[PDB]
């Protein structure tokens, strides 16, 4: 018998709560292969009150560029002129007599088992319990 | 048996939740790859009121870029002129004979087996509980 | 037997929800791939009031870009003069004798098996419970 | 037998929900491939009153691009001259001799099977209860 | 036998739900492949009153475009002088000798089973229950 | 039995949480490869009220740069004239007979297994407990 | 038996926790390999309040570059002009018969186990407990 | 039994965590191999209130460089005029037969097991505890 | 039997935590290998208010480079002109016949185990504890 009684008070004018606005959860994974990579800010935990944060606050720019007149015979395959960009450029360009990618293999993710569990995501305010 | 008795109080004016705004879940997961990568913030946990970010505050940009013009035989397969962009710029260009894409492969993702759970996820207030 | 009596109170003006505007759910997942990557802004976890966010809070952009113009023989297979855009510019152009994209194999994706669960997904006030 | 009686309180003025203007789900899900990528603001949780957030506050842009004048032979498959656009510019342009998308492979997706459940999803306010 | 009997209280002046205009469900779901993908704003759980969010503020653009007034010999397969779109462009433009999306193969979806189930989706006030 | 009785208080005025904006989460992992890199900030932990960062306060840049003019015969496979990014530029530019990407071998990742679990994420006021 | 009271306090006027905007988690992982290099910035651990941090404060650059005007017969295969770019440069330029990235090789993920767990991630305010 | 009462005092204002924006993990991991080099600040401890830190406060730069106006047969595989970059510059440029990376041999990662854990992530206040 | 009573005080304004904004964890890890050099600062521990750090204070910098402007026959992989740069350089450029990056070996990392743990991550008041 956890308790044989709770007996918390003579007098009381409220239990429980009020305004809840937080937002819970479980995002526990179980997994072979996990790519999180190539972002411009990451993991960063920031306690505290008034946190600022800016990528880039003014940029006062003036420009030129020229990836073209080019009289030659021939000018290929190739990224130019990029410019004020903030994020990834990735496979921007590919020039082959074959592009393949991701080929999934011969028998290559097979009787893979995963068994994972929790057993619970609870906010609660209870006089007595367990 | 876990409880004889509650017997929390003699009186009370209130008991439960008032105004509850919060958003529960059980977001987690069970598989053999994620691929979440490729983005500009990322993964970045803010406590504390009047938190703030900015992506880029201000920009006073004047730009140009020329492309053209080109007199010559043959410009092919090229990216070029990006700008002022947030966000990501993948697999723009591709020039080949044969071009293809996470091909699935054969007999490459076969018996594998998921056996994931949880037992609750529950915001409550009570007297007493088990 | 889990509990005899309650007893909570000998008096009690209220018990239970008002003004429940949350939203709840079990949102758990059980699978073999997932790609959520590509993105502007991701996974950011802000607790606290009064929080505020801004991709670009000021651009005064002025912008001249030329693509064309071109007399020679051949321009081809080519992203040009992309600008001033929030989001992402993927399989932008392709050029080839063959394109194909996700290919699903030869026997890829057979005998797979899930047995994944939850028991709730509550939101309750109760004076005693189990 | 879970409790004998539950004998809460002598007096009591309201037992129950007002006003519940909540949105109760079980979104779980049991299954072999998810693809959620490519956008502009993704699972991002923000719990607190007052949140905020603007993708682009002011933008005061002048704008002028050319992707044509073009005395040449043969200008062909190009993206050209994008600007502006919050989202997502996919598979923009192909050029080939055969174009494909997604071809389904042989005996590619067979004999799968899914057992997959919850018990409940319950928003309540009782006396007593298990 | 759950419980001998309720004995709540001597007296009462209500029990029940006034008001209830909440949205209850149960959307879960046993599948194959699912693809959520290319949004402008995606997954984002704001708890909390007066949240607000915007696309766009505010942009007084002013735009000038030209793709035409080209003299040459061929001009084709071309997506051009896109701009000030919100959402997502699409497979836009195709030029092949033959085009097919998703073919669905030989054999490819066949012996598939699903066995998945849920209890209940109830929002009630009972004065005892099981 | 964990407690015969919780006698908190002869007289008590409130019990439980107000506002309550927090954001709690398991977000515990088992995998056989992570990769999380290629970052412009990453892993700062910042504990106190009023932080603040900047990836670049201020940048007044005047800028030419000429990738074109080119008379030459073959200008080809060539990133160039980047510029005033912050992020990443990843397989920017690929020439071959073949390319490919992530091919998954044969027979390589099979009959892998996880057993991972946790107890509870939860966030209480309680007037005694187990 | 843990306890045998509590006996607080003979009075109290609140016990609990206000304006909680805390972020918990069990964030711990199990696996073979991890890859979270290549950053600006990178496990910095500032304790304290009004904690700053700038990547570039202020930088008045005027610039020009030139890879073009090239008379010569064949110029290929070359990252050049790249500047004022905070981030990573990876992988940038590939010329080669064939480019492979990530083969996965014959057996090389097969039979690894995981048993890792945690018990609760829980934060509370209780008169007594265990 | 670990003790008989708490007694803690006669009279009490509060008891419990107000404001609490504090952030809490158990980020222990248990793995063969990690790579978290390549950054240009890292590990850096700044205990104390106002730490600032500056990658470059100031820079008045004026640059020129050319690459190019080569009029000689064969310029190639070369990385140039890179300037005034923050981070990263890695496997910029490769010119080969075959290029490979990150093969994963032959049963080269297999049998491998992990039993690691923790017990609990906790931030309380409580009168009396174990 | 720990401890018969606590009896901390008569009289009390307050137990508990105010104004919490720190960062807790138990980061600790049992691996095989760790790579976490090349950087530009690192592992500086700087214990005291009011710290400052500055990577480049202050560069008035005017700067001429040619790495161009060559008539010979061939002038071949080679990095040039590198300038101004706050970070790692590495692997910049490879000519081969072949080139390889962590080919992972026969058998090379088999049947490796890790059985690492902690008790508990935890801050706290408690009037009287164990």
């Amino acid at each position: 018998k956890v308790f044989e009684r709770c007996e918390l008070a003579r007098t009381l004018k409220r239990l429980g709560m009020d305004g809840y606005r937080g937002i819970s959860l479980a995002n526990w994974m179980c997994l072979a292969k996990w790519e999180s990579g190539y972002n411009t800010r990451a993991t960063n935990y920031n306690a505290g009150d008034r946190s600022t944060d800016y990528g880039i606050f003014q940029i006062n720019s003036r420009y030129w560029c020229n990836d073209g007149k080019t009289p030659g015979a021939v000018n290929a395959c190739h990224l130019s002129c990029s410019a004020l960009l903030q994020g990834n450029i990735a496979d921007a360009v590919a020039c082959a007599k074959r592009v393949v990618r991701d080929p999934q293999g011969i028998r290559a993710w097979v009787a893979w088992r995963n068994r994972c569990q929790n057993r619970d995501v609870r906010q609660y305010v209870q006089g007595c319990g367990v």
